[PDB]
């Protein structure tokens, strides 16, 4: 039954042929148009050229669609091509704030008459009845969703690889992961086949690909945007918050996507989302900033690249008049091991493991499926046998123990209290915004699966439900790749060894830096990113 | 051990003698002043006469403290006097939107150096370390919190009584409940002891005391207002939403309080609340509305008083030019029995039962504590044995069966989906607001304990997390109590049987209607509440 991944492979092959036979039907008819200086336009310049009618909507759709096709030959990022575009081009509203703009979709944003497989033979049957809510609003805003992009198998991976469609590669280097789980998004927007795209984030899936491929990405407060058609593979887990949001080549575009999204159509097609507009005044501010920072979280050791990134943008922010304050949120081990990991695995992983009945398990996933299937008595035995030796691992196995509804209630209270305590710590130092190292040079291929402890930096602000953003600031020089031989993490356990060998051999590869604000302050967060981008690039 | 209820009985008698000596030492120092025209001033005029300086802060505090001392001798609504006022009179901010206004808090709103015993022996030792966030912003807006008010025992009741402070009565008729679980708030605001107070509502606890005592009251969306230091007995419960909200004599006082609450101070003390301002221009609006209505939910039968009030207030809104459309939420028996009841009791009662260890359980809580203490096997047996005869009571026992975390996520998702379906129902009939029966004349004394079914009208909107609002529209004619002998339920189980005896003997007592909008649409809800007040009264 799952041998019908051959059934998905031909669907993908067909969609790619349909792309190719529409761009040779365009590039023949339009032989004189400049391809390269269309694609290297910043989005703000691109939408302004469209609205001012200097370019047709057809010219900018088809130049991107060719460039999507061209880089998918390298990366394997494109899942399917969303056929009822061109008729979406014909009836696109002019006064919409994204009128010309083609958008790439993560596969999980459901689109009418198309499969939202998560990589799973379970969901290879049935196409969606209707377009999901944020897709509905992007279309009413003049945008033209054009592709689905690849994910890892259950979306619970920061690699990108999948039994139904294959592995996605990093456009900078073939031996490298594009990030995940919006890894298709990340591979396609890097190397220039898309100006704008949408991802999801529950442990860092907007920020992993952004940081690995050297693009910009924001994870808003979980209830800023509407989830009202998001295909997930477990539902109803409400401790550690899911968010969707934008991915792009510049932070200015993330601001555009968000302002286009935060409109009266959205607050009407989904009234559970609070009607909070894009506060342009808070974004466009040039008042100086009280900026929290840390060099490390005392959990995942930074790479020399991460550290060099962090300290350099610390210095440049100080030189531009911002006061830079030492700040570390309390009880990071407790936040990761019991709140985050125990919030994700509250049920033992039974709901998640039901997606995997009769399926192949992808090598990128590691041993996570094997370990979740182990009896609960054996989980607990392994847990306390490891506790005298490798306590991170001990806690990992302890988080996978199935809880009661009583014990979830205690966990959901511990989480709201912890969020309150970081809010009191933040206000005590009078911050507006906080700077964080983002997880360093893209890890090798099937190695995100074996380095679960490296999501520490990102998974914190899902647990807190703070807006977090990634902006690329530097690239790995031949001494940042040399000091990786003198790496040994804080714990010296198995996760640090995999991380040591995964992060090596990555000269010229982009490194990023994480920018966080408080809940519902995502335009303050974008403002800080604009500052960080401007100073470093 | 719980025998130190008598530690609180003296604390109550001490605070009731401090109020008496202070109102005398003022009234002897101020003999010529008018009480009966100070008190009967509607809030809007009272704040505007406090703002202009026609009236003193001290002339409104010690008059209202006076009335609250007098009415308490006939209701037992007051629990403690909030001593560190008068310094709250001397240093109230002069341009605060409620600068003169004395406010009454429900017991659970925690206040520095005073207790929030929720009628429990467990909480009697320790006073609260800090003023809770909404108390804080009231004090930042010039309000004077002056009394803590009585609650039923664990708050899971719509009577009001407990083994620490004793029984609280309805001011209209001494044999009747004030409602609850803000029963001390309704009994105080009815009969003129307070211009304003805050309550909480997870199942009707702002609305019951509103409707029974003949006042106004609104349950906002769960995350419109901050819960930051609210005292509960179960923490970590997120399916079925707790909200706090204003209770007062007119809907303009609710909107005054809501606009005073919704300020940049509240969104700063607690950044988890979406910074959504009070939109005046939606509240002030006078454009005709499309109004959904139902006469019954087919679950709790209306009192002939209830049915009368609904159809009467239907006809008037039709005669003002509003268009009144038949509308009933899909699958109400499903949302009460499995989603709400299940959602409240998904741990089997364990967390809720820990507050009764060594406590007296109060006779107004009925047999709830006796039934939750029953072991799993007997509950399941009694469930499948009552299901041919008495389906409601079986489903009730089926909801107290202890779920796993897997079975809680499923329920959370079913809840988030059920919301979506009632929203889609609302928008395909293109509604603005909804008009709903409200649980009729006040029930007797120890009687809400054995009429659990009758919360169906109110608890549906905690399940849906939609704004709900109570506004009085009539009082019970001798004809409404006449047709009350002809009442038979839709089931004739023990809940309907108790409901006949408890709602009889009620001529002259108030009856109210319920007003529902979409999530986050509070000002529109209040706008519809204004009109239904403006027509009927
Ligand atoms: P994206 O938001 C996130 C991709 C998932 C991250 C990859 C692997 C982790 C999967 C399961 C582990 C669960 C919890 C561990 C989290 C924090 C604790 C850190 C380790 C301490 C034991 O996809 C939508
Ligand atoms: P207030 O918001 C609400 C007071 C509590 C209501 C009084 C008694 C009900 C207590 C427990 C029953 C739990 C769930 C039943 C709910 C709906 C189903 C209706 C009956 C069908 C079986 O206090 C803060």
């Amino acid at each position: 039954a799952r041998g019908a991944a051959t059934r998905a492979r031909q669907k993908q092959r067909a969609s790619l042929e349909t792309m190719d036979k529409a761009v040779q039907r365009f590039r023949l008819q339009n032989p004189d148009l400049d391809s390269e200086a269309l694609l290297t336009l910043p989005l703000l310049q691109l939408v302004q050229k469209l609205q001012s009618g200097e370019l047709s909507p057809e010219a900018v759709f088809f130049t991107y669609l060719g460039k999507a096709w061209e880089v998918n030959k390298g990366t394997n990022c494109v899942t399917s091509y969303l056929t009822d575009c061109e008729t979406q081009l014909s009836q696109a509203p002019r006064q919409g704030l994204l009128y010309g703009v083609p958008v790439s979709l993560k596969e999980c944003f459901s689109y009418k008459g198309h499969d939202s497989t998560l990589g799973l033979s379970l969901n290879e049957g049935m196409p969606s009845e209707s377009d999901c809510v944020v897709v509905q609003v992007l279309k009413l805003q003049g945008a033209v969703p054009f592709v689905h992009t690849n994910v890892p198998q259950s979306m619970l991976s920061f690699d990108c690889s999948n039994p139904l469609f294959g592995q996605t590669m990093n456009p900078w280097k073939s031996s490298k992961s594009p990030g995940g789980s919006s890894g298709g998004e990340g591979a396609l927007i890097g190397s220039g086949g898309s100006p704008l795209g949408l991802g999801t984030d529950i442990g860092g899936s907007i920020r992993f690909p952004s940081a690995f491929c050297g693009i910009c990405g924001l994870k808003p407060t979980g209830n800023r945007l509407s989830k009202s058609g998001l295909k997930g593979c477990v539902y109803g887990q409400t401790a550690v918050q899911l968010s969707l949001g934008p991915m792009a080549r510049d932070v200015e575009s993330l601001a555009l996507c968000l302002k286009a999204l935060l409109c009266e159509h959205l607050f009407t097609l989904d009234p559970t989302v609070p009607p909070l507009p894009f506060r342009e005044e808070v974004y466009r501010s040039s008042r100086p900033l009280r900026v929290g920072y840390y060099e490390t979280d005392n959990y995942t050791m930074p790479s020399p690249a991460m550290r060099r990134a962090l300290i350099e943008t610390k210095q440049r922010l100080e030189a531009a008049g911002h006061t830079l304050i030492p700040f570390l949120p309390n009880n990071i081990p407790y936040a990761l091991e019991v709140l985050s990991a125990g919030g994700l695995f509250s049920d033992g992983g039974r709901s998640f493991l039901q997606n995997f009945k009769g399926d192949f398990v992808d090598p990128c996933l590691g041993d996570l499926i094997l370990i979740l299937r182990l009896p609960s008595w054996f989980k607990r035995l392994l847990s306390l046998l490891l506790k005298p030796l490798f306590p991170r691992l001990a806690a990992f196995l302890n988080s996978m123990r199935p809880r009661s509804a009583e014990k979830l209630w205690k966990l959901q209270h511990e989480i709201e209290m912890y969020r309150q305590s970081v809010i009191a710590q933040w206000k005590a130092m009078n911050l507006d915004v906080l700077l964080t190292p983002m997880l360093g040079p893209a890890l090798d291929l099937n190695t995100p699966g074996r380095a679960t402890g490296a999501i520490s930096y990102t998974v914190l602000y899902n647990c807190l439900d703070f807006p977090a953003g990634v902006v690329p600031v530097t690239t790995v020089t031949a001494e940042d790749d040399a000091q990786m031989e003198l790496y040994k993490g804080y714990f010296g356990d198995i996760w640090d060894i995999i991380l040591k060998k995964a992060m090596k051999n990555s000269v010229g590869l982009p490194v990023a830096v994480q920018c966080v604000a408080l809940p519902w302050q995502e335009e303050l967060c974008l403002r800080f990113m604009r500052e960080v981008e401007q100073l470093m690039t």
